[PDB]
């Protein structure tokens, strides 16, 4: 699970996608997401 404020994955992120329970993934940019 991917943490609060971390990046969830945009494109050319292959990581941790998946946010921690209570965390949203936000696309803020088309690379950068967001969970919170
Ligand atoms: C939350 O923690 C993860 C690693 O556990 C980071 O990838 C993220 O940027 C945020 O610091």
């Amino acid at each position: 699970t991917q943490s609060h404020y971390g990046q969830c994955g945009g494109i050319g992120y292959s990581g941790p996608t998946v946010c921690a329970s209570g965390t949203t993934c936000q696309v803020l940019n088309p690379y950068y997401s967001q969970c919170l």
